[PDB]
């Protein structure tokens, strides 16, 4: 004779922006914030870094619960197995969760709407984690998603404008009822890196949470002039000690930042500036690359894949296991690439324009081997890793669809000198290098065996040396898409 919500936490990890978590408190007696956790995940692919993000946006939800007088539950098991025991048990006769697009997700969330329905749980799915309903603007457009940026803009413009965030939720929740067993404070309580089985420690230097999102979302807001006047192309890959960007996406992947709220921020600016940088180099249209992408991938069969995929290019990619542990270890000889990799691995996040040299490198333009192989490394260490983002992202630097420019290739030597000729970049995640001058830092070969040595880096015993000449694999590489380009047909 009472209402009994679940708001069930996958993604979409906060509190403003968050209509599943208003409905689920509105006329409710008892509220069951829940995030399913399952303890063999590493006994089956993550890095100690992203799960340890995950983990703590877990632990910003729980201080943010506490405050409200409520508390989250970390649910050990499978949904499918723990559902049907906790629906029972706490009376549930609601279940609210953000929709999801993904495809574990969607047979995910099916076999859950089954249990509910047969437990008699209403459930209620809205959408927030992107801007827009993404099968809206499908059918929108006639039955079939824009394949291109520039009729993807004209197609949001339409529309118009995104749905305006929602209301935070009230100071006060209702907190789940006392004395439940499955709600046991000791086996729902917010694991540790060490608990779950990972033996090295998180080097990563971006905090996860709902709080730090909305600390970086003000930090870039203060100066008004450079959001609006913000160019993507335009941006400094090699700057670390203060990134080029915003650095909000494991934020956005993870949902600790609403895209509505995000977008909802950009629009008063640009109200206030009548000369801001349009689509698609704005930040505005940083976020619609985001919607694009989301867009094409959940209505496209395969689309992290090769074979299968309707819109990727079946290019005959060599299977070449040297050269992808030498890309994977950060040992291919060029420092450049060398230093991103290391970067990859150390803080999870690299800037766009860095994930394109180690892209292109390792893909059409020196290894030529398959962007699903890369994909596979980055997934793994990525903090920020999205589905359908790396996806979409691996096939634009592979010229396997929506770019086609095989003749643009990044050079590994000179891309990063223009930016950072002294390479402080290199030296701080490179530091075998750091007392190579500034004329040898991008081609360490190149340097006198006097100077090699004289800065305690010897190619070939410290530092190995290039596994390819730039020139010749560059030209057999082009070349070779030039075919791959004629067999389409
Ligand atoms: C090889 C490769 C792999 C990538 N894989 C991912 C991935 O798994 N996850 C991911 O979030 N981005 C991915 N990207 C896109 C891009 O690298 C990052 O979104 C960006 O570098 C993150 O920095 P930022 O948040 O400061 O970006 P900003 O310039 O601040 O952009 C703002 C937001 O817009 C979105 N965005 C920006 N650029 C892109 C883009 N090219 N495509 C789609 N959305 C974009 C992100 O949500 C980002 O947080 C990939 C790109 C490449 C070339
Ligand atoms: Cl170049």
């Amino acid at each position: 004779g009472v209402k009994n919500s679940i708001i069930w936490f996958r993604k979409g990890l906060r509190l403003h922006d968050n209509p599943a978590l208003l409905e689920a408190c509105k006329d409710a007696k008892h509220v069951y914030p829940v995030f399913v956790l399952d303890p063999h995940f590493l006994q089956q692919k993550v890095s100690v870094n992203r799960y340890n993000f995950l983990l703590e946006s877990l632990e910003d939800l729980q201080r943010s619960f506490q405050a409200r007088g409520s508390r989250l539950l970390v649910l050990r098991g499978k949904p499918e197995e723990v559902f049907p025991r906790v629906f029972r048990e706490w009376g549930v006769t609601q279940l609210c969760f953000e929709h999801d697009t993904e495809p574990y997700a969607k047979v995910r969330d099916a076999a859950v709407r089954r249990l509910a329905a047969e437990a008699g749980v209403e459930v209620v799915t809205p959408i927030s984690h992107t801007l827009y309903d993404t099968d809206m603007l499908v059918a929108r457009n006639g039955g079939a998603a824009p394949l291109t940026m520039q009729s993807f803009t004209k197609l949001v413009d339409r529309v118009g404008d995104p749905p305006a965030p929602a209301p935070d939720p009230p100071a006060a929740m209702p907190p789940p009822a006392e004395d439940m067993p499955s709600a046991a404070p000791a086996a729902t309580g917010v694991p540790t890196w060490q608990e779950v089985g990972f033996k090295e420690p998180p080097l990563t230097v971006f905090k996860g949470g709902e709080t730090e999102a909305l600390a970086r979302l003000e930090a870039a807001f203060q100066d008004p002039k450079w959001v609006a006047g913000f160019q993507k192309p335009d941006t400094d890959p090699s700057a670390w000690e203060k990134p080029a960007t915003t650095v909000l996406s494991p934020y956005l992947k993870f949902g600790c930042l609403s895209a509505r709220l995000f977008h909802a921020r950009l629009l008063e600016v640009y109200r206030r500036h009548p000369a801001h940088s349009q689509p698609p180099v704005s930040l505005r249209g940083q976020l619609l690359w985001r919607e694009f992408f989301y867009t094409v991938g959940s209505t496209t069969p395969n689309f992290h894949r090769m074979a299968g995929n309707p819109v990727c290019k079946q290019i005959d990619w060599d299977d070449n296991p040297e050269f992808l542990a030498a890309w994977r270890e950060a040992r291919t000889g060029f420092p450049w690439i060398d230093a991103i990799m290391t970067q990859l691995v150390t803080w999870g996040w690299m800037h766009h324009l860095a994930r394109h040299s180690v892209a292109c490198f390792l893909t059409r333009g020196d290894l030529y081997v398959s962007w699903e192989r890369g994909m596979e490394v980055f997934e793994e260490h990525l903090i920020d890793q999205d589905h359908y983002l790396n996806a979409a992202n691996w096939m634009w630097l592979s010229a396997s669809a929506f770019f086609s420019q095989y003749f643009r290739v990044y050079s590994p030597v000179v891309f990063g000198k223009k930016y950072d000729p002294e390479g402080r970049f290199i030296r701080k995640f490179l530091p075998v290098l750091k007392d190579m001058p500034a004329k040898y830092i991008y081609e360490p070969w190149t340097a006198p065996l006097e100077v090699q040595r004289k800065a305690g880096c010897v190619v070939g015993r410290d530092y190995p040396a290039p596994i390819v000449d730039h020139a010749v694999a560059s030209k057999a590489c082009i070349a070779r898409m030039a075919a791959a380009y004629r067999r389409s047909k």
